């Protein structure tokens, strides 16, 4: 149910053994992404999905709906990290990105047994969200390695930070307070990503990352947008 | 999104022509089957589900996960009409059970559409929704060609009465009121395959078709009771 | 305030010593009869009277309206089981009938204690509780002995039952909760009776006692029905 | 179900034909009783009862438990007009009498009709309504006519008072606002009793009837006290 | 916070020493004066100020225009009691008025400090707050002494009643509830000017003592009315 | 009361004449400054302040005792505006200034007429409020001219701004949802400024201004953070 993807201490084995999860510092690559695609998370808190999950009113039709495209998401999210690993001629990168599809193997049994999803084929994605899976899926296999960390960032960092600015919002007792729990508090896998990404932020385009940054940033609003058109 | 199975006017050509979808006569085995498991449904109303249909705080992950699992019922259905179709005593059954797998097919879009299933391979049924459907295909592929009629029927009568029943219990600025104007209403699709199956009647035992149905109908109870079970 | 007239087992004595509250077995005439006549419970649970109970809506002036009738009906009913104590020749049921009607008597304090009726010749009974205490007189005077436990059943059971039904759906800080709290529970009286009945179900006709529980069934559909027409 | 005891226009006949229902002078009789009891009457506002109907939360067995009472008191109070009539000092009082006792009666009909109450001797009053009656019935039967229209007041005057106070502290959707559409408004009944009042102010003792009219007042208070005590 | 200016235990010194706030007899000024307003104390009630209190709904607004008024009527008063310890010639009242004085200083730092208000000079009342403030050091300066007893009571008993009044009609969980908190509880600080002023009764006109009181509480009733007129 | 302080067009003479309030284009030095200040925009909208706007619980005393810090800080903006045209470097500023503080002016009656403060001087500010008003007065007195619209800008875009995002969560029929009405809607004060200080971008150093008008939204969301410390 919590929603992490986060590699837990007891997977943080080998290259791993040493890798952080605290707050990246002011001047990390992470807070760089981040804040300079700021105005769009800002627009993902103005969506009729967020309005409707502070208010309690948010179509139970549109919820599942946008859930069963999240596990598409999210089936191929892992298969990414496969790719990631697979491609990664950097030791730590490839026991990071193996760690990583692994964690969301573990959370994706929510998928499995909660929303009795098999796989990815079996389901008919909207075109927000293929599209958006697809982005992530030409940065895993055609680009070089830790643009991997930056692709994979938007989903990770921007759900709990939705989470814990609208959890003074959203009642305790109204009928999507799970979704504050369960996606809210400290954000330690994004965390995580982020203090790997920084060891690597000399070995990319900086440039290039804030765009891919961007455009997954501008998926993440896409796929909200739409989740409530259910015309 | 309207709940309906029923063959339309514009369908009703051929064999079916003169078929209709008043209600049955008070002798008919239409209603025999129903008045037999009215016990059955009073426990369908009893189940977390409904209480929390009515008053509108049924969890959104509950609502979501039993339509998937639905969809898959629905897409096994719409097969067991195919098969139906091609076991058939006679003209008339074949042309009535293509006409039902159109109708699945139709009222099946939105599974494909709103909820982005593809098949029903893609996805992973609970125990309780997949003995059900394993029983309907076995009925469909194994036994005469009425006895169809009377398996199908629950899931077409049923809903419609629950909806019904529950109208002036769900207050219409309700968030789950929406699930009484999907569902309720005049059950003219139920009618018409009553009316189907009242011309078969001496072509069948009665008591086996008693029993088929109230098995179904206590599928239906299995289901309803173990979708709010997340654990 | 809790509404039962079971026995109590300090007036468990003679030859009703031995008479259990368990529930009836599946094959007694007591599940006979309710079996038989639960399409006109779910029409009760489909009055207004009782969507007003769940809803906490009910027209005070229709909840006390119909509280005077049921002090009526319970008057006359405490005098209906002390003409059936009067006219049995059966020692069993003369102890039974006598011990039921002080059970009335007990309950019926709620009556002039707290409604501030003093007898049933100073209330002015509606058509339809008029009809049903005029019906179980018949029966209490004219019929033999064991027909009574069939005509009262329906009142002592059919309330527990609406109450254990629409418990789930009535919050427990609504108006009319206590309703269910007073109503509801393990149906003992109701039972109790149900097993004296079984004793003697060699001695009626049993299609007649399925007849007097419809009728009666059918009478409480009526007062209830009618409770909400002030007009 | 409007509350109002005052003689219609048509029933203004004979000697009757000039009684007005405008408000009393400021320097009235009428008014020097009202203002006298005023505290009383703030008191009455803060009964469990007052503080229910605001809220629409009076247990409805309170509500009805003391219509039932108030049945009696109304059937007594008749009674005591047609006493007050057959003492009455001359024809005009006389006729004043006889026409409030049929005003009475008309009113007395919602007590026969929706409450199912025969007549005072079937109901057993508490204590604070038995006193309060016998008191009418003291000044009815044993002391000079005038005083009759001093002890009936506070009925007529004070339930309009409290109605249109409340008013503004009852919600329009709330279940018991149908209590301030009953009785609030003009208070025409009492006035027209206080301007027949003023026509023998001369003829009796003003201390005395300040005496009698007290009592009455702190008989509603007691009333509507004891009413929300279900003990 | 708690709205009190009562004189502490500790600053009952001196002549002050035997001061009560125990509740004034029956016959004393104090009681005959309220009881002689009682009809604008409930005027008071009916406005749409104490309306919105006890709904929740006063507007922000108008609750905090008035709040700004009451801190300049709460200045004013202050310097009123210092003209009046001033003017005293009696050393009892002296040291009375100037212990008020002292209270009024210690409750106005809520004025200082929360509501960020200076002196009544940065302030502009409205006419019906200043007029009220004027008529009361007019009294102060150009009157008996124990006529500042007289007009000053209102402001200190009118809140804390019409609070305890409302009470049971503003609920515990509703906006304004603190309202009920601050002002209601037993009015020690009232009940201490009335044993102060009962002391001086034979000392002032008592018919001069009704309407300057009547004049004080008639200003309370037109500043409250007018507090909800924002136009 | 629309909160603007925009220059109507019947006061765009002289110089002014063809001054625009269209959205400055996305280069401009006013989309600059919004833009690198984003991050403080969102953390007002995390103050306990605007989480009580939308749900309809802030604390009224919260509210008020803000509101009268905000006439300290509107009073002494005005006088900021009158000492920069005083200063002014030329005469289309002179104008603008001018404009500008009678703009202020006019939206102060509110603070006159309905909050009855006379002057800042009879205010004593809280310290965030002083901290920023005094910034202002620096500004205005000791820096070029060009910075003014600079350090004013954060005010007039930053409550539109909020209250456009808030307007979705906050119910039409909620206690505060007027703060969303008179705030809200398109920013054409902070329009026209922009557009004006855009004419002399050349004259300051961009980086100055970005300090200058950081700093201003820093006390912003002091102020917001400080204004439900009651304490």
């Amino acid at each position: 149910r919590k929603r992490t993807f986060a590699i837990p201490a007891s997977r943080l084995t080998g290259r791993l053994t040493t890798l952080k999860s605290d707050v990246p510092a002011a001047d990390s690559l992470f807070w760089k992404l981040w804040n300079g695609s700021l105005d769009t998370a800002v627009q993902v808190l103005q969506t009729d999905y967020f309005k409707g999950i502070a208010a309690g009113t948010l179509d139970p039709n549109a919820y599942g709906s946008l859930m069963v495209q999240d596990g598409y998401y999210c089936f191929r999210g892992r298969d990414d990290y496969a790719t990631a690993a697979t491609c990664a001629q950097d030791e730590t990168l490839r026991e990071f990105f193996k760690a990583k599809a692994k964690s969301y193997d573990e959370y994706n049994e929510t998928y499995h047994q909660t929303w009795h999803l098999r796989e990815a084929s079996g389901l008919i994605p909207g075109t927000d969200i293929k599209d958006y899976a697809d982005y992530e899926a030409y940065v895993a296999g055609s680009l070089a390695s830790p643009y991997m960390c930056v692709v994979m960032l938007p989903c990770e960092y921007l759900w709990p930070w939705i989470a814990n600015f609208l959890d003074g919002y959203t009642p305790t007792n109204s009928l999507y307070r799970f979704w504050i729990e369960w996606n809210g508090g400290t954000p330690n896998g994004a965390y995580q990503m982020g203090n790997m990404l920084e060891q690597y932020r000399d070995k990319i385009d900086e440039d290039k990352a804030v765009e891919i940054f961007n455009t997954a940033m501008n998926y993440e609003l896409k796929v909200f947008t739409s989740s409530t058109i259910l015309t």
